[PDB]
């Protein structure tokens, strides 16, 4: 739930491990 990846996700997907698509923000937990 934390924007902490320093990523975005506009397509749907994040790269960095442990992070998901909060569209369009990456976050970890």
């Amino acid at each position: 739930g934390l924007p902490v990846c320093a990523e975005t996700c506009v397509g749907g997907t994040c790269n960095t491990p442990g992070c998901t698509c909060s569209w369009p923000v990456c976050t970890r937990n």
